[PDB]
DNA sequence: ATTATGACGCT
């Protein structure tokens, strides 16, 4: 009872760049804004590769992982703007660039958790402690929120059903005690208004977000109110919304453990899960997953937000899909060449920018046939920031694969370089 | 012939 911590002792925030691709060349192509429009890797094969989506094509059925051509059937107005291709691969440069800009104003309010490209955890408990002492105990107005839901209410036009929730939120807030979680929650949103109000005026940039408590209900609460709107899951809305939550939806339950959990126990929502003691969770999934999921069925979840607002290696991948597959030394070399410039070009902007270098070389390769994603992953140093030398390196790594007596087999399904083991330099 | 990443766990 009086002893049960309830994971409250933080306010963590999700932001999620709506469609984030499609934003950026939105941006730069005003021809695209408030329309179905989609972005897309390479052309060739089925018109190309879709890998994000405006709302208004969402609302066409076109998905990312979708052909183009396909796309296009089902939404034949779609405008699709290409990924830049660089060295015969897609450059990812114009994206992390621009979520470079969010990232740096984002951590003008709080700490950030780079999670991807598009998206960051923020611990804002300083800073609503920061807020709440601004304050001196002045009730929070609904103006302040003015794209903020509240998960669960109203209980007992889109629009009005937000100013209705969040109106009964408010009218329920206790504004004098500054030790209430509900409170803290709320001034949290506050700032991840302002947060969000200083991203769009500075970047043109649309985003999702959640506030809750932890990094698992800040992500759900992010996707619940799309796009251009934020959700605040309280501690207390959790019992109903896990109640008919499918396990699937909550982050790291989306593959093979949460299907085993639904298997095993024989449930669908993340709420069943809060019948079982920590004991039989640990029994069936292991000592880590079982304590997790324990407490996260109740809402608690301690993940920390981690203080990285910068990714911690720096990738060079190509897929070789069909027939483009590599079977020829000098296709391999050529490649791991192309890949290696990337890499490099990266990597001296990145020492530049952040004042580190890579250490550690992370050679991956596909054989064609091979079940896995990654059939081999072999590491060795990274001295110098240079293209060749990395190449020749990543050769010299991968070679025994070669089970030819000039010609490569079985042919390469897949490249990637990655550098890793970052030092301050 | 969903990519190109990128994070993290397990052993």
């Amino acid at each position: 009872g009086p002893h049960m911590a309830t994971g409250q002792d933080r306010v963590v925030a999700l932001v999620d760049m709506d469609c984030f691709f499609v934003q950026v060349e939105q941006r730069q192509n005003p021809h695209l804004r408030n329309k179905p429009c989609a972005v897309v890797q390479y052309k060739s094969w089925k018109g190309g590769g879709i890998i994000a989506v405006s709302y208004e094509a969402r609302a066409f059925g076109v998905t990312r992982s979708m052909w183009a051509d396909d796309a296009k059937k089902l939404c034949p107005d779609l405008l699709l703007a290409q990924v830049r291709e660089s060295r015969g691969k897609a450059n990812l440069t114009k994206y992390r660039e621009a979520s470079v800009e969010v990232m740096e104003i984002m951590s003008r309010f709080a700490v950030i958790e780079r999670a991807s490209i598009d998206e960051a955890y923020v611990d804002l408990t300083s800073a609503v402690q920061e807020r709440l002492q601004k304050l001196q105990g002045q009730p929070i107005s609904a103006d302040l929120l003015p794209s903020t839901y509240i998960e669960g209410l109203p209980q007992g036009q889109k629009e009005g059903m937000r100013k209705q929730g969040l109106f009964q939120w408010l009218d329920s807030l206790q504004i004098d005690n500054l030790t209430s979680p509900d409170l803290q929650l709320t001034v949290g949103a506050v700032i991840v208004e302002e947060m969000r109000a200083a991203i769009e005026r500075e970047t043109g940039f649309q985003c999702s977000a959640g506030i809750s408590h932890n990094k698992v209900l800040a992500k759900l609460a992010c996707g619940l109110n799309k796009p251009n709107r934020q959700t605040l899951v309280s501690h207390g809305s959790v019992p109903q919304l896990f109640s008919q939550m499918p396990i699937r939806k909550i982050r790291s339950l989306g593959g093979k453990l949460g299907a085993s959990v639904i298997e095993i126990l024989g449930i669908e929502y993340m709420g069943e899960l809060t019948q079982f003691t920590e004991s039989q969770l640990q029994s069936h999934f292991g000592e880590k997953n079982g304590s997790w999921l324990y407490a996260m069925c109740r809402g608690i979840e301690h993940d920390p937000v981690k203080p990285r607002q910068l990714p911690k290696t720096i990738g060079c991948s190509k897929n070789f899909p069909g027939k483009t597959a590599l079977a020829t030394r000098e296709q391999v070399q050529w490649w791991l060449l192309q890949l290696a410039q990337e890499l490099e070009e990266r990597l001296t902007k990145d020492r530049n920018d952040n004042d580190r270098v890579a250490t550690q070389l992370v050679v991956s390769i596909r054989v064609q046939g091979d079940k896995r994603l990654s059939s081999l992953r072999r590491c060795c140093a990274l001295t110098r920031y240079d293209a060749h030398k990395m190449s020749h390196d990543a050769f010299t790594v991968i070679k025994n694969c070669n089970t030819s007596g000039t010609e490569w087999s079985p042919p390469l399904t897949m490249l990637f370089l990655c550098a890793t083991k970052f030092s301050a330099s």
